[PDB]
């Protein structure tokens, strides 16, 4: 992976959540997520994918991952996906948008999905 | 997994894309995705998560998954995440919204992400 | 407006909501919206814009509009924007995605915005 | 309008775009938008709505607006809607998410809509 070492590690977003990830040579993302907000406590499993051979023209590295909000402590009957790009450098960043879908009845499905944006950095 | 057997299998969306998934007892989703549209050919690896203990009140089962659009044939320097819910029954469905992020330069990052919605069924 | 007459009128979405709109020659959209779901009763003012000189290559006509969910009956302290395209023909459609933002405290702002998709037709 | 005076004026986002708006007592937003990026030059008409009687519990004020990207100079056959909330104070802000839909053929409609997020301030 061209950015395998740049992506692997601990990241933090603007909410104070902690994203712990390992980037595999094959494009895999594996790790844990701890949300500072919402119906969440402690760590949750995450899995995702990244472009392991990104362009060399200065572009970011596309990636995404999922958390289902069930662990041994809580189950919020919901899943978030983050879709974004890694941008390397002295101030490396992962800039994302996300979709949080909750399980709902059919009558409430129109209101099942929140959208937002998180920026992750190696400090904070 | 309460819906492990309902989710595992081959699904098709309204574009004619093919989503092949296995739901594990631990909440994992693993499989392949073949898109009928865009800069894509043949199968791509996917990974994701689902709620393996959903509510029993008639609500759907939250889930999500990621594809990075690199395989042995092509690399579109992009990743899609689908966030949604599985709804079981004689006409089972997976209803999703998705975010497709491309690696971009910083100057083009404002236009990095497409959004849309796919519905998957067991027929088509 | 090339599609002024095609857009003006009463439309209905998959939820049973009623979208009453007038397209002006200058690109304006004006009318009322009645939602069949959520914290809403009776009609709300809407305003928006459309491309009054669309491409002639078979493409749809881009448009968007806003409703703030305050009227003489209720105030849900929220606003929805629909962004989409009009597609003319015997089965005319307006295909949209939407963002529903609620006023929140700063601590809850991460969960302020719902996303979804509505399809409007001239029948239903 | 409770925030009529707070909203009316000139705002700037993180891209350097200029949002000039008047908030009416009736909930209307009217003004012009100038984008620093994309297929845009000079000012475009905008219209939208805001909650003219927001909650008094510290919550933001919900609002939204639309620009169709046609003016006397250019027509990009597209429309953006911004959905967000105004947050008053010494560092007032309008925090938004947006959907940019382009007119497309049916075959390309899956890729018609970009999503992003802009923050507007009274300085910059
Ligand atoms: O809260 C969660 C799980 C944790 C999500 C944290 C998000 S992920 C994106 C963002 N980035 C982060 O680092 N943290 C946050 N899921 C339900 C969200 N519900 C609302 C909500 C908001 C705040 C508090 C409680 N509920 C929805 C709901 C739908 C139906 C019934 C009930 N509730
Ligand atoms: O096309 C892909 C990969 C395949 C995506 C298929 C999607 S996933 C959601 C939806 N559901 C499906 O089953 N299929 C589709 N990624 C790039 C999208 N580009 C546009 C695009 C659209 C159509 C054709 C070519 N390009 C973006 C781009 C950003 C910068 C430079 C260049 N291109
Ligand atoms: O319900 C509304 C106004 C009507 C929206 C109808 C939408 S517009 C898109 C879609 N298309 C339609 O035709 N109808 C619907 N706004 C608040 C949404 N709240 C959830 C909600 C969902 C269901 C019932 C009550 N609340 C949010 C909330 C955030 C904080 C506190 C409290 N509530
Ligand atoms: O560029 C525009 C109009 C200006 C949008 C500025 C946005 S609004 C949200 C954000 N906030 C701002 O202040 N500025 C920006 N519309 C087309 C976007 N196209 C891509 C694009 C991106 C960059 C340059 C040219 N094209 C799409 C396209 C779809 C089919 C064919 C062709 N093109
Ligand atoms: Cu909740
Ligand atoms: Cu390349
Ligand atoms: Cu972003
Ligand atoms: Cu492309
Ligand atoms: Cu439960
Ligand atoms: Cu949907
Ligand atoms: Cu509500
Ligand atoms: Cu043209
Ligand atoms: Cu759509
Ligand atoms: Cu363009
Ligand atoms: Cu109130
Ligand atoms: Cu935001």
């Amino acid at each position: 992976g061209r950015d395998e070492a740049g992506i692997t590690g601990t990241w933090y977003n603007q909410l104070g959540s902690t994203f712990i990830v390992t980037a595999g040579a094959d494009g895999a993302l594996t790790g844990t997520y701890e949300s500072a907000v919402g119906n969440a406590e402690s760590r949750y499993v995450l899995t995702g994918r990244y472009d392991s051979a990104p362009a060399t023209d200065g572009s970011g590295t596309a990636l995404g991952w999922t958390v289902a909000w069930k662990n041994n402590y809580r189950n919020a009957h919901s899943a978030t996906t983050w879709s974004g790009q890694y941008v390397g450098g002295a101030q490396a960043r992962i800039n994302t948008q996300w979709l949080l879908t909750s399980g709902t009845t059919e009558a409430n499905a129109w209101a099942s999905t929140l959208v937002g944006h998180d920026t992750f950095t190696k400090v904070k």
